This record gives structure tokens, C-alpha cells and sequence, in this order.
């Protein structure tokens, strides 16, 4: 086959189905594309976010793909003594979600294809075409023959494996080991947690990483451990140390569990280039997961939008130059670049902290419960409190 679009989206995740919805809303006739048969499925993903990305992308909260809502978060120290707590001011209010990541997957490619993009399934790109100096299109597979689909833009929003912009020459998504996290979580079943917090554990037991426990509701809960790749040495190691911690919560080690999935996060500093002319990548593919979070959904979504936005300007000036292109770049980094600096740094020095160091700084943070639902708000209250453990993040807090 042969095909011509204004935007051909490439991955139909959060970042993908954001870009192609609002490059529909936008005028431009858009092509997203899924590698998978089915969007969304199977879920690789702990499913946490936090509720302020919903209103910014105007998604509505919906009970059919917000598995449980959180007032809080804890973090617990080695010792598991007191955890720090953040959780809103006000009484009730939720801080954030722990979704069905494949009902909100499937939610947000439908709100694309409602806004007038087409989408398909089962069709993954093979790789890039460029003509006249920029990218301009790929080939995919789809309905078991090769189609060439030429594009004014391509938003890669492909993943971390970023195979798209790796492809078209990109090399500064090409990560250091210290910043690749893998990644191992089982869903569980009839746990007992409580289903108010999501729950984070820090010490040894997750070596250059953290444990979590995310209730689902009804007894279910995702329940993970992430590792940078240079401390836990295979897959297998790090099975065996949250199996290990499981065993030692009587809470956890009572359930089943009914999935176990790996996968890889991205735990870098902003990576510049993330364009070519006629290339705009998004997403985990852009290496825009927080660095002290490992959290990608959100920033997934508001760097789609940001895509869809200068190839809207793009387009309707045909204009494709670096120039154009760094507008998408520019945005970015003002929202993501001394962010991800300072929660970079801290994520590499808390990788060397002793058990001993983490269960002191835990006590300090935890002797007043934090009511703005931020790691900088964790980071100033270190600042202050214990100023010698964080005098690397001076400039940055
Ligand atoms: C175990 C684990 C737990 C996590 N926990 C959380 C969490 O709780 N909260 C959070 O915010 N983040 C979490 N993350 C990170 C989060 O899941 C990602 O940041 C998020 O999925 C990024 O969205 P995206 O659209 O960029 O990428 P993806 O959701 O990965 O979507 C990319 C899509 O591109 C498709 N694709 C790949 N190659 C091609 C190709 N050649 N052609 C066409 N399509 C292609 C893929 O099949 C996929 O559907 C976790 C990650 C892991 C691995
Ligand atoms: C001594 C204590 C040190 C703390 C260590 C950190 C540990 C756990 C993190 C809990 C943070 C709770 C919080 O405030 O959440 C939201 C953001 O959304 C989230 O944090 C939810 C994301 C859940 C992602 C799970 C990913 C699982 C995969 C791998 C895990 C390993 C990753 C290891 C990284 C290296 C770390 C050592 C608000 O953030 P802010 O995006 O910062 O909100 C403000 C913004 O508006 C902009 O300023």
C-alpha cells in the first residue's frame, strides 16, 4: 500500500494517543499507529499518576479506567519506622490515581480516533523514509503487506526501546547504564494494604532503586521493585529480592499473584537532540521519565501535547527546519530540563547513601506530614532539616 497524512503518530500509548488527538483537534490529518493488536494490553506499568495531568489534558476523571483513588503517598527507610507522608491539606481529597492502565490507554486512543485521527492496530513501523532533507514517513507493516505512508510530521512515541528515532539517527537517546532502571512487578491479589497510600520502600532490600505497593481496591495491589541495572546483576536477582520482601510482609506474603511483568525505565537528564527536521519524539522514547520518580504517564501526555502543538505551526507555515523544530525542543526543556538536573543528581547521590543514612533522613523528613504532593517539597525539607546530605542539589533546591 500507499498512503499520505499530514502527522503519522508512531506507538498508541498515553504519549502517542495525546499527540494524535490533539494533532486531529488541530486540523491535521493524522495516522497513529500500534505495534500491538490491542492498545493498551498487556499493562507494563505500576499505573500510578498523580490527578493535576488529567486537568492540564483535559481528560475526565472516569471510574471505568481509575482503578483506586490516593490521599497520600508514604515513604518508608530501611527500618520502616515512620514513613514520610505526603497527602493534601484539605480533609477528603484525592492526590492521584492508580489506574487501569489498559482501560486508559483504550479511553485515550478512542478520544484521538473521536477527534479524527485514524488509528491502527497490529502495525508497527519498520523504519524511517526522508526526502527533501527531512524525515518523511515510514514504512509499516499493516493487514499483512508493507505499506509506505508519507507524512509532513512523524511523532515517534514508540517506547523506551525509542527503535523510531534510533532509526532515523538519533544517538542522544541512547542511555548510560546508570540511567536505566529494570524493572519487575507482579499484580497481586487478596493482600491486605491499605488502599488510602501508595506506598514506597527505600533501602538495600532495592539497591539504586525503590519497592512500591500500589492498591488497586478489593485486595489488589501492584506490588514492583526497580533497580538500576548496574547494582542488581540479572532478572533473576531481582525477582529474588522483592520476593524476599514479600516474604517479609505478612500483609503481601498471604495473596497470589496473577501477573508478572518486567520492563525497562529511563532514569536520565533531558537528552537534546529529540528532533530532526520532520521528527518530533515523545515520551518514554524521549527519555522524559522523572529521574527520582520513574514515573513516565504524565510526562508522556503533556510532551505529546507539546508535539502536536509545534507540528500544528509546522505544517501550517511548511515550515520543517531545525528551527521549527527546536520550538518543540525549547518547550520541553522549560518544562522538563532543571527538574529532571536536580532529580537526576539526586537519584545518583541517594544510590550510594548506607541503610543507616536513609532511616536518618527518613526521621527528619517524616516529623511533619508534607501537604504540597511533590518530590522538590521531599527535597526542600532535606535541604533545611539536613543540609549535609544534599549539598550537591545547592543550586538545584
Ligand atoms: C514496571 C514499570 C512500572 C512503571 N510504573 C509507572 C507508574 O506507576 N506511573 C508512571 O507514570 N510511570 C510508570 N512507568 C513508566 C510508564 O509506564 C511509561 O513512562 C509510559 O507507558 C510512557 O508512555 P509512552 O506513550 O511514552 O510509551 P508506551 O506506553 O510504552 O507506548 C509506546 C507504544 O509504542 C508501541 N510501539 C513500539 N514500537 C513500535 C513500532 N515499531 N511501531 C509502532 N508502535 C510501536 C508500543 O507497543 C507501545 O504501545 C512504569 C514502567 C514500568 C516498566
Ligand atoms: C529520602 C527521601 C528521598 C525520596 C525518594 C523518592 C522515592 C519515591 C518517589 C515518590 C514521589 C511521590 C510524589 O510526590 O509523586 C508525584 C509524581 O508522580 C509519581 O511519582 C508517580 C510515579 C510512580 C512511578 C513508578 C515507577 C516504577 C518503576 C521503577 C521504580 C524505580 C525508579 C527509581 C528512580 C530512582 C530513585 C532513587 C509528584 O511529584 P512532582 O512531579 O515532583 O510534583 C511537582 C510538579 O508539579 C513540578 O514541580
Amino acid at each position: 500500500g500507499m498512503e499520505t497524512y499530514d502527522v503519522l503518530v508512531v506507538g498508541g500509548g498515553p504519549g502517542g494517543s495525546t499527540a494524535a488527538r490533539y494533532a486531529a483537534k488541530y486540523g491535521l490529518k493524522t495516522l497513529m499507529i500500534e505495534k500491538r493488536p490491542e492498545i493498551g494490553s498487556p499493562v507494563r506499568c505500576g499505573e500510578g499518576l498523580s490527578k493535576g495531568i488529567l486537568n492540564e489534558a483535559d481528560i475526565k476523571a472516569d471510574r471505568s479506567f481509575i482503578a483506586n483513588e490516593v490521599k497520600g503517598a508514604r515513604i518508608y527507610g530501611p527500618s520502616e519506622k515512620r514513613p514520610i507522608i505526603l497527602q493534601s491539606e484539605k480533609a477528603g481529597n484525592e492526590v492521584g490515581y492508580v489506574l487501569e492502565r489498559d482501560k486508559f490507554d483504550k479511553h485515550l486512543a478512542a478520544l484521538a480516533a473521536k477527534a479524527g485521527a485514524d488509528v491502527w492496530v497490529k502495525s508497527p513501523a519498520l523504519g524511517v523514509i526522508k526526502e527533501n532533507g527531512k524525515v518523511a514517513g515510514a514504512k509499516i507493516r499493516h493487514n499483512n503487506e508493507i505499506v509506505d505512508v508519507r507524512a509532513k510530521m512523524v511523532i515517534a512515541a514508540d517506547g523506551f526501546e525509542s527503535e523510531f528515532g534510533r532509526w532515523a539517527g538519533l544517538k542522544s537517546v541512547i542511555l548510560a547504564r546508570n540511567d536505566i532502571i529494570s524493572a519487575l512487578q507482579y499484580r497481586m491479589i487478596n493482600v491486605d494494604v491499605d488502599p488510602d497510600y501508595t506506598d514506597f520502600y527505600l533501602g538495600s532490600i532495592a539497591p539504586a532503586g525503590y519497592i512500591w505497593v500500589f492498591p488497586k481496591g478489593e485486595g489488589m495491589a501492584n506490588v514492583g521493585i526497580g533497580s538500576s541495572i548496574n547494582w542488581i546483576h540479572n532478572r533473576f536477582e531481582l525477582k529474588n529480592y522483592l520476593d524476599r520482601f514479600i516474604e517479609n510482609h505478612p500483609g503481601l506474603k498471604k495473596g497470589q499473584d496473577i501477573q508478572l511483568v518486567t520492563g525497562g525505565v529511563s532514569v536520565s537528564k533531558v537528552k537534546m537532540p529529540i528532533t530532526m527536521p520532520g521528527l518530533m519524539l515523545v515520551g518514554d522514547a524521549a527519555r522524559l521519565i522523572d529521574p527520582i520518580t520513574g514515573g513516565g504517564i504524565a510526562n508522556a501526555i503533556v510532551s505529546g501535547m507539546y508535539a502536536a502543538q509545534v507540528t500544528k505551526e509546522a505544517i501550517e507555515s511548511n515550515d520543517y527546519s531545525p528551527q521549527m523544530m527546536q520550538k518543540y525542543e525549547k518547550l520541553i526543556k522549560e518544562r522538563f530540563e532543571r527538574k529532571h538536573l536536580r532529580n537526576w543528581v539526586a537519584k545518583e547521590k541517594l544510590a550510594m547513601l548506607s541503610d543507616d543514612t536513609l532511616d536518618k533522613l527518613v526521621d527528619i523528613v517524616s516529623e511533619q506530614v508534607l501537604t504540597t504532593i511533590s518530590v522538590e517539597a521531599i527535597l526542600k525539607a532535606i535541604a533545611e532539616k539536613y543540609p549535609e546530605v544534599v549539598k550537591e542539589l545547592e543550586d538545584l533546591i
